[PDB]
């Protein structure tokens, strides 16, 4: 169907609309730029290869290049692979870029460049050189960047990439860059705010450096600036998960009361981890459009009880005061000043790590009339006592986050403590008001705990110590709850009435409640689903279920059931019939996940026991060694069948005879060593076939008739054991000229033999000697 | 060093003392008995193969045979492989066994035999036919077994192997078996005790059948009988994890009060799961040597409060009353009759599954002066309340097991519910007094909870809900405790004084306490070990540890540290120096397990940081892709290094030059494709080398100097990718003629090629074509 196979080990994409021809050679194990990149090419990406040099030959004919992404061909030793270290830094010849008169972006991050490449074209707007070894910026070396708008110079001198000296910036070095809009000098061992900066700046990033003092003429001319980040200068180093040296005498970063007076257009000010003990109100008189303020990881515990500066922040949308506890203090309560009530625009308020024992309703009084307050995040505070009913006054909020506390009767997992949360590399909220009580110490629950909280749409009890026999009496106020996360508890299904009070329950997660399922003789009423008339999705993963008092689960509403990580192999012990219909009366079940169930075989009758409308069935990761494909005829609405990561050695003789409906067949990571002679014959609804990571040596046209292959949206065959003899002539030819999508022709569709062709990719194979 | 290689795919062993030449071909995928079995063979095992028939040729010359183990060559389909089902039942030709004049044991279990094989020689003493299809026993078919003493006929008719009729035993079928001592007819659909049985019987197994009544004279002549098992006739079927049919009206097994009057010699009486509601004292009038009584899984709850039959059991050693609770009752307390006090020889009392809310001290008073009580087992009782100090009156006991209860302020896992716990296939007690509180609902602890338990040597709190900051005040009475299992809790190491109260603690398990290590910003004092001056072994597996407030763990006593399943990869982030000596001041550490720590490379300084007496180091299952072997010289006492299940591709050029001490090198399950030219040269300390499951094609003699091979206790080479060309001539000759121990030369030391030799064993390879 193609006259000319593409040998090029890169994805080539066309945007005729944006007149962009995108060549992506990310991570293709290249040691030189490939030959034959399309002449018209605009976007060329070579990230994560081992190309040792750039020279005028490199970009060649590619005079239409508007972006070169040549990152991480020589990553700093502590940041890159230690099994494939880069031996000598990237070498950039003179004259390598001067010819590309249209070049608008040059990414050279992570190549151990010692100096800024020069001879760059006047079209250049973005220059990225993060994670190199450039720690002296001289103004003459920036002449070439007259038109530059975004300059990334960070991470050239920090603990993961040390330069052992201070960062040096010549006076006024960036001033004649009259179009510079974003300047990043983060993670650089900078000692002073470089002056004078061009007034064009909208974004200035100076965080995680060694700046101890702000002079007040540092930001005199930054009247266009919108983002200022001074975080991590004089860091608060307690439990730092990276090497951290605070400023001497525990000094804060010193910012004169008026250093921000020119920042008329400042929208976000990040002063995270500056060891601040006060926030002088005078900082903020001339910014009255500030919307985002980060004051986390300082020493502002008492300042939180005062905070006169809040009165000057009426347009503030986000305010972060997390981790300001003073070391070794366990406050009894939270003293929030009334000044918080003047934060009329406030949508996001986060105060993690204040560390106090009791939260009572009055201490949140300053927030009672913040009419757009959407998120109150009080996590990681070791609160032991809280009347949950106090949150009736916050029916308005979208998320009340008490995660990680000690109560008893989405941000990254390393977020507040990560060194550079913005470092570049080479959930039930949608249902409505959410109260997150996850990772707490609630050992018992009763309906009263939730009085005056009827409005809740999603409730998170994940990771508590709830080990009680739910009989439908524990959650009665929560008449609108649609989502209950009950995972990582010890649910005791003694009563088939568990959870039935939640009459609008749509999603129930009782995954990882294996405690009681792991001990013999305990009763488990699995048919409790009969009572949740609205339930749509039930997750009971990793429960170790191997016995059930009830022989059938019943639901008229349930569409998806996650039953992964249990012991259906024991429930379906060969000879025991009693549970072969456990799922039959889930009448609108469309998706069943029973991967990870040790099902080395499926008893006869499992398929007949499946509910009538099943579309998507996962039997992955079961150690399946045999499979009676013919019993798929019982699965009359089956469209996706996932047999990945098993021990299957054969495919059916006639897939067409096993199902008239199957669309997506996933057979990756099995032991298949060859296909049956007429495998796919007349399988006209087959659309997706993953056979990757098997042991296939040959594929003849008998098994892959082209009138079924050619309607495949995708066809995965990488990581097999292909034998590229003259007997393979049709498969090699078909792989070379098909329009069907086959991922990884470059890196993993390969001959294992014979000898001559070993490790050679099938797409590059010349089999002319088979035709003499 | 051998002139004649052993090609036979079976382990051949010699016992010169007992004149046993044992040939073990268990599970060698045999389709016929291998050729060349030694003529002297006495013990031949062919279990789990696919040998389709036995005929006189089978053993033709093996006339010294004393035992043939020919089990599971045709397992019943519901019991056996579905991927390699047996197609046709085993066929035994006439006269196949009559020649083996010394045959004393014949195992033919699991071959779908239709009839008792005939022609057996009169030497035969043991005959096993479990899991066949022989369900009609006729007196004529047993004449041949005149000298028989042990007869296994069970599992020929039950739910995993159905015969669809009742078992038939001809009247007096076994009477003329004048030497029969063991008769087993378990799992057979037997309906009546077969009569008359020979009076030689010492053991009779009739369990899991359909016997509803014992006749008064069924055991009249069994005056030599020692073990009677009538369990599972009229089963109690509640929560049965197998198909279970009770007797009509849930009636008990009916046993006349005088049925045991001849069993003067009975030591073991098993009446498990017989739906008994009373135990008539009259049963035990003439049994005065009973030592073991199993009364579990009945309806004897009320009887436990009465139990006049105990007065007739002064020699009883074990009594099991487990799982006798009445359905739908949650008794408030346990009523044990005062008659328990007449059980003076009692060593083991098990009453699981009585189901009561409170255990108070007065209720165990019938046991206070049982002077040989060693084990009291009260697990799986849903006890909600128990004052632990009551066990001061049981200092004499070895194990107090309150496991799997609901207390708050070694047996099989399926044991009382297993169908046939004796079905045949084809820990801190040693420290002293043990109180097992594992799998309970103890969320908070304090010193008084253990008042008057100063004697305890081991405490199991595994799997409770303890989520508190231990500061060394919680265990203060436990002055003699040597072992604390604290696994599966939520340990909070805020204080480095945790556990210091346990001043004689030798083994501490805090594995699987990952909860608080999973949230950022929490303080974890890993140096709490300085305070335990006798601690020998610390397990902290699977805690997900990735951050630590203390930089060094300190101990003067610790020998073993299990640190598996954590995130040393994060702690030792490349560029972060601070934790590279975390184990350095554990001065007597001899064993470190830091497997499963995501260590894809080891930062420089890890080996230098290791404590000075480290002998045994596991870095298994880390995704290790590179390894600087030379740094092993920092481990001056290294003897065992485990690098198994990683991604290593090369071995060092000279292992001897990397370590002067290394004895055991485990490199299994890596990506090694070849050995260095002088790999093992002068490695005079090497004793054990595992190179199995790699990708090795060739091994030359330079790499395996024979003055090093001859000091190997073992050398594992199976499952590589050996290439049996003429270039392999030395390795094929050496494997065939060496005396070094190599497991699986028969089964998994195999050629992948070239062509002719694929799948062929190296030991069988004839390379004369390489010498013409
Ligand atoms: C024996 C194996 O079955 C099993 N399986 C479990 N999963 C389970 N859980 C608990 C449990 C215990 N205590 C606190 C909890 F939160 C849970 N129990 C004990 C129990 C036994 C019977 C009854 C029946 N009710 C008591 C009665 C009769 C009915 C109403 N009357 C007051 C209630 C509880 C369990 N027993
Ligand atoms: C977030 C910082 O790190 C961290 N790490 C943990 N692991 C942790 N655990 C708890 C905890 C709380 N309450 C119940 C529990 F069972 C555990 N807290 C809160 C806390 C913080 C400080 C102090 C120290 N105070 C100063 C003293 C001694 C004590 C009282 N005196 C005034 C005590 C408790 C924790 N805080
Ligand atoms: C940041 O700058 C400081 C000071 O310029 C560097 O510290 C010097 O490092 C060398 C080599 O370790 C020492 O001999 C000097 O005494 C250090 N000077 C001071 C003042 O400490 C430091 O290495 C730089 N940091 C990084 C990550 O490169
Ligand atoms: C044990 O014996 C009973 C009868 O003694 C067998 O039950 C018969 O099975 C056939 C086929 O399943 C039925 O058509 C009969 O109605 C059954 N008879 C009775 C009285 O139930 C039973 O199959 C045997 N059990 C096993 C495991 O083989
Ligand atoms: C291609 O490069 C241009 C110029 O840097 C950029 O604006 C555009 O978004 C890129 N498009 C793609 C698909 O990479
Ligand atoms: C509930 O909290 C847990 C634990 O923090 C989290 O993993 C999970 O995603 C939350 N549930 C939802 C539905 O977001
Ligand atoms: C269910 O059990 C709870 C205790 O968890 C109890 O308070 C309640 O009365 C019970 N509900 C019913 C309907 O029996
Ligand atoms: C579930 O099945 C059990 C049978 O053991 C029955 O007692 C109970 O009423 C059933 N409950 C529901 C909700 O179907
Ligand atoms: C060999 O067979 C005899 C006869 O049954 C048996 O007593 C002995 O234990 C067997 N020895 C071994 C090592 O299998
Ligand atoms: C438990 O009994 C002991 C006597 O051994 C007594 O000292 C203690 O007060 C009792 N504790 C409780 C909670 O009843
Ligand atoms: C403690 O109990 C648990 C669970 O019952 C068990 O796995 C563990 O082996 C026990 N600990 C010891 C030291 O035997
Ligand atoms: C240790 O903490 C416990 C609470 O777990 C408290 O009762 C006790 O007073 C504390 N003792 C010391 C010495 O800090
Ligand atoms: C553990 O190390 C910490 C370091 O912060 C120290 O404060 C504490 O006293 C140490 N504890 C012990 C028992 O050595
Ligand atoms: C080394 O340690 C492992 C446990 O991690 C143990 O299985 C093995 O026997 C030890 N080897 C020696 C020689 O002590
Ligand atoms: C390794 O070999 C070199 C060269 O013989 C030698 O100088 C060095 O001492 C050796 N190291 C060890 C630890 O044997």
């Amino acid at each position: 169907a193609r006259w000319f196979p593409k040998t090029l080990p890169c994805d080539v994409t066309l945007d005729v609309s944006k007149n962009h021809v995108i060549v992506d050679c990310t991570d293709k194990h290249l040691t030189e730029i490939p030959g034959g990149i399309p002449t018209n090419t605009t976007n060329l990406t070579l990230t994560i290869n081992h190309i040792p040099d750039i020279s005028p030959a490199s970009f060649h004919r590619l005079v239409h290049l508007v972006e070169i992404d040549f990152r991480c061909n020589c990553v700093p030793i502590r940041l890159g692979s230690k099994s494939n270290m880069c031996p000598r830094r990237l070498q950039i010849k003179p004259r390598s870029f001067s010819g590309l008169t249209y070049l608008k972006s040059l990414y050279l991050d992570g190549n151990q460049l010692l100096e800024i490449p020069q001879g760059l074209p006047p079209s250049l707007q973005l220059l990225s050189l993060e994670a190199n070894n450039i720690f002296s910026i001289r103004k003459e070396q920036l002449t070439e960047l007259a038109n530059i708008e975004i300059l990334y110079l960070g991470q050239n001198c920090y603990y993961r990439n040390p330069c052992y000296v201070s960062y040096s910036i010549e006076k006024d070095a960036f001033l004649n860059l009259t179009k510079l809009k974003v300047l990043s000098l983060k993670d650089n061992n900078v000692t002073t705010v470089p002056t004078v900066l061009p007034s064009t700046l909208t974004e200035l990033y100076l965080y995680n450096n060694m700046i101890a003092e702000i002079q007040e003429d540092d930001f005199n001319n930054l009247n266009q600036l919108q983002i200022l980040d001074l975080s991590g200068n004089c860091p608060r180093c307690y439990n730092a998960p990276f090497p951290c040296t605070p400023c001497k005498n525990n000094s804060p970063l010193q910012i004169p009361v008026n250093a921000f007076d020119a920042l008329t257009e400042l929208k976000v000010l990040r002063l995270h981890s500056n060891s601040l003990q006060h926030v002088p109100p005078r900082w903020f008189k001339n910014i009255n459009n500030l919307q985002e303020l980060d004051l986390s990881q300082n020493f502002l515990a008492k300042e939180i009880g005062d905070a006169k500066f809040l009165h000057f922040l009426p347009n503030l949308i986000q305010l972060d005061l997390s981790f300001n506890f003073e070391l070794q203090v366990y406050r009894a309560s939270m003293n929030l000043s009334q000044a918080f009530s003047s934060l009329k625009s406030l949508k996001i308020l986060r105060i993690r790590g204040y560390v106090f024992k009791e939260l009572k309703s009055f201490q949140l009084s300053p927030l009672h009339n913040l009419q757009n307050l959407e998120v109150l995040d009080l996590g990681t505070n070791f609160i032991k006592i809280a009347n949950l009913s106090m949150f009736k006054q916050f029916k308005r909020l979208k998320v009340i986050d008490l995660s990680v506390n000690k109560i008893s009767p989405v941000l990254e997992q390393l977020y507040y403590f990560r060194y550079d949360k913005y470092a570049r590399s080479c959930s039930c909220y949608k249902y409505g008001q959410t109260l997150d009580l996850s990772k707490n110490s609630i050992f018992f629950i009763k309906s009263s705990d939730f009085q005056h909280l009827s409005f809740l749409k999603c409730l998170n009890l994940s990771g508590n110590l709830i080990s009680q026999t739910l009989n439908g009496s524990e959650f009665q106020p929560l008449a609108e709850l649609r989502y209950l996360d009950f995972s990582n508890n010890r649910l005791d299904l003694l009563h088939s009435t568990a959870f039935e009070e939640l009459r609008k329950l749509e999603v129930l997660d009782i995954s990882s409640n294996s405690h009681y399922f792991q001990s013999e003789g305990i009763t488990h009423m699995l048919n409790f689903t009969k009572n949740l008339k609205v339930l749509q999705k039930l997750m009971m993963n990793d429960n170790d279920i191997s016995s059930s008092t009830s022989r059938t689960m019943e639901s008229e509403s349930l569409r998806t059931l996650e039953f992964r990580g249990n012991h259906l192999d024991v429930l379906w012990r060969d000879g025991d019939n009693r549970y072969l219909q456990l799922f039959k009366n889930l009448l609108k079940l469309e998706e069943l996940d029973i991967s990870k169930n040790s099902l080395s075989f499926l008893p006869s009758g499992v398929f007949d026991g499946m509910p009538p409308n099943l579309k998507n069935l996962s039997l992955a990761k079961n150690g399946l060694k045999s499979f009676i494909w013919e019993k798929l005829r019982y699965l009359k609405n089956l469209e996706t069948l996932d047999l990945s990561h098993n021990q299957l050695t054969t495919v059916p003789e006639r897939l067409s005879n096993c199902s008239r409906s199957l669309k997506n067949l996933i057979l990756k990571n099995n032991q298949i060593r060859s296909l049956t002679k007429y495998f796919l014959q007349d399988a006209f609804q087959l659309r997706y076939l993953d056979l990757s990571s098997n042991k296939i040596q040959m594929i003849q046209k008998t098994s892959f008739p082209e009138n079924v292959l050619n309607n495949l949206k995708m066809l995965l065959l990488h990581h097999n054991r292909f034998l590229c003899t003259c007997d393979a002539v049709w498969f090699v030819w078909w792989v070379q000229h098909t329009e069907v999508t086959i991922p990884y022709l470059a890196t993993d569709v390969t001959c294992v033999g014979p000898g001559a062709h070993k490790g050679q990719s099938v797409i590059s194979l010349d089999l002319y000697t088979c035709e003499l």
